[PDB]
């Protein structure tokens, strides 16, 4: 039973002793079917959805049918378009759909994706029931997500968030904008067969949004990623919040260019707490819930705020494993090979006895699940877990994550708006070292 | 800001230099109500969750009115007991329930309970209304679980299961038992009001788990612990399956008394590894999940079998830290008080730079989910990590924990039947070391 470890990710693997003539070989894939009337939050859910799905990673896209039309009709004149009685635009917008989904075939059987969101109204069982065959002549499974709302001031905001801004409504004000489409919403309402898991749709695989998130009807939910989706939905919120992220203040390891430990804050560490305290105390926040690591210097640093916080294990900084306590230029002379196989794949390599940026993700999961369901919340971390986070946030690739500007004694302040995160930098004025290193 | 790490769990917390007279200070608890007719699963899902949130830290308790009407009345006679026109048995029944609910408030506001699981039929809105009212002025969270089910093939097979070898049916043959029990649950038909979230019900935090948990309505999820139930109800089945459980093949550490490391399979190991796939081939299981950990040991094992496996970095054995690789007179000898500490207490222990058995929970909490979504699953994996595992399928406390007997080259069989598992233990016949140290 001869075993090798790879050397990036350091799994362990049979020796792969391949014949004179090597051969290579060359779970089924899923279509999100996002369905209901617009103004719905679909593209809301899709890109949230997407977001967290890719960053936990498994590979999703969101095909949403409208910049397809976008595309194939230059300029947006009306809501005239969408009339059911416009011959041509319902050819048109059929067109748009299909060449949708060929896209989706095309990236679930041929471009190693692993979801497809298709993000369109899917408000008539006869489009549904094309999806289904679709999904059943390519064997993708179909799961679907319908958001449903009365609530005339929730479709409202939604025009005026996200709509009345859209590429469609550029050459229009915001009252000629919200009166088109309100106009635009109401031709579809006639046709609208929303899903029925009772009796037509009981052996569908779905989700049904109802309220803006008040309440869930859930039916035939067959797999892993469908059961997390849900779970997913479950947790998150639309009220407004803050999330504030920042590493602990400087530490003595950082001073001496050191990787993990345990150290304790710096002078110039303690000066940022106390500046941190400031800067929590002008937020003026009702309420604010306090997340440090289990590590010295992320707890000092809420010790400061004199304010509750919470320890957690899984904000603790990446583990470093033989490499812990050295700094790089040790690394680099006691271990040249690891060094150049990390500077290479730094999202996939582990050190040994340690962990990469990909065990990260999978150890600060339930830690985004729990930051979703919060309001305002300040992390106190780590770099690389900063930098996880982050990637998270603001939808950055496993490949730019790694490399992410996280500095020392700067608070990211994060507003969620439209469709991801508002960005604001706090630098609170006291120096420290700089760990940030770039590719090479 | 001054910190002191403590010497059992290494957390953490500010120096407390308590004045001369020290002084002590001395979230809101949740009532989970069980809502349905007889035979639907109430008793199965209210001992299952009580497991699982007992297993990942939250205290949790079961009240089933059935077991305090027991005590009130001695023998059970007849479903003439539960008749609606029986005004004697009515005011024992409303006694018995008061009395339940007098020891959930004692539980909840006087033992550090955390959730009480309320099992009873609490079938009508007037019943309801009283919990309500209870969890109202005692300040307790109230989260209804009703179980919904029209089949009679899945109430025959809850009778035949359960029903009939309850302590109610000793005197009775299979029979006259299940006519019984029919007649008992016609008793409850007519005065039936199953939940309504449309309406009536609509501002109550509750889980509609329909036909045996193919559909699911969730209205109104407040908080963390409620959302992890709805997910932990989606994920559990109730499909017939098997769960063999083992550690690794004896490695070169076990045989040198070393702990942790990532060390290869001895010759013995080896032997094992054959002798367990000619035991997997035997059990003839039409399809089987193999899980190890990333550890090399458990790799080695799983590829003796010739099946596709799956590695989980959260199967890996507890992390001893800085005790990695020693032995454990090395320990002792090198970091008495560390030993010391562990002996007295093991679960909460945490090794320097290392884990706790309350950390291996946490991290294997995501293996327990999706131990439950498979049907037969395979673990190959380490000591520790299987007395954790072992733990939540046996019900076993956080205090028993570390010294559950899991020893080397034996299988361990669970078949889930009644309320928990069926445990069978199987020798492969090839000898190795003992790794068991009992307590001191
Ligand atoms: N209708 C409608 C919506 C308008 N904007 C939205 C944004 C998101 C949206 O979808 C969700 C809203 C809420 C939740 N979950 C919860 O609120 C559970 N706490 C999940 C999805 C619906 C709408
Ligand atoms: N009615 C009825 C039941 C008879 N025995 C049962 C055992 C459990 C039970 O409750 C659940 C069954 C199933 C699930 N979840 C799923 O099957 C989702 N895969 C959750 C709870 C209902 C009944
Ligand atoms: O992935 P990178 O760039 O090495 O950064 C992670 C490192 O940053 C630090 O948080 C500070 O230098 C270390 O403790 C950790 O090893
Ligand atoms: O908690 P205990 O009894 O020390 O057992 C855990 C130990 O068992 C082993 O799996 C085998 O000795 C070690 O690798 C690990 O440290």
């Amino acid at each position: 039973l001869e075993l090798t470890q790879s050397r990036v990710q350091k799994i362990w693997v049979p020796v792969d002793h391949r014949p004179s003539l090597p051969r290579s070989c060359g779970n089924s894939p899923t279509v999100i079917v996002m369905v209901g009337l617009p103004a719905r939050g679909k593209t809301y859910i899709s890109k949230k959805l997407t977001r967290y799905l890719n960053w936990i990673g498994v590979p999703t896209k969101v095909f949403n049918v409208g910049e397809y039309r976008r595309e194939a009709v230059k300029q947006y004149s009306s809501y005239n378009f969408f009339r059911p009685d416009n011959e041509e635009a319902m050819k048109v917008r059929k067109q748009c759909a299909l060449a949708a989904l060929r896209d989706v075939k095309s990236y679930l059987a041929k471009e190693g994706g692993q979801i497809a969101v298709f993000d369109a109204t899917n408000t008539t069982r006869e489009r549904r029931h094309m999806i289904l065959h679709f999904a059943k002549e390519n064997d993708f499974k179909a799961f679907f997500i319908e958001s449903v709302c009365d609530d005339p001031t929730v479709v409202a905001s939604n025009i005026m968030e996200v709509k009345i801004s859209s590429p469609d409504y550029k050459d229009c004000n915001s009252a000629e904008a919200m009166d088109d489409f309100m106009k635009r919403i109401s031709c579809y309402e006639a046709s609208y067969q929303p899903l029925d898991p009772d009796k037509c749709d009981r052996d569908l695989s779905l989700i049904k949004v109802i309220d803006v998130g008040r309440r869930f009807l859930v039916n035939r939910v067959q797999d892993h990623i469908q059961s997390r989706i849900v779970y997913y939905l479950m947790n998150i919120h639309v009220q407004p919040r803050t999330i504030y992220l920042c590493r602990h203040g400087e530490n003595e390891h950082n001073l001496q260019g050191r990787i993990g430990g345990d150290s304790g804050l710096s002078s110039r560490g303690k000066k940022f707490a106390s500046a941190l305290s400031k800067f929590v105390e002008e937020q003026n926040l009702k309420d604010l819930r306090v997340w440090t690591s289990q590590l010295k210097s992320t707890i000092q640093t809420a010790e400061a705020l004199r304010l509750p916080y919470e320890q957690w294990k899984a904000l603790n900084e990446i583990d470093a494993g033989v490499c812990e306590e050295l700094t790089y230029e040790e690394i680099r002379d006691t271990y040249p090979e690891e060094y150049a196989l990390r500077e290479q794949d730094k999202y996939y390599y582990r050190y040994p006895t340690g962990e990469s940026y990909q065990d990260l993700v999978q150890r600060l999961e339930p830690v985004i699940m729990e930051l979703e369901r919060q309001e305002n919340v300040l992390v106190i971390c780590h770099q690389a877990v900063l930098r996880c986070l982050l990637a998270y946030f603001l939808d950055k690739s496993a490949e730019e994550m790694p490399y992410l500007k996280c500095p020392l004694h700067t608070v990211l302040k994060l507003t969620p708006v439209a469709y991801g995160c508002r960005v604001e930098s706090i630098y609170l004025n006291v120096e420290s070292v700089c760990t940030h290193r770039e590719r090479s």
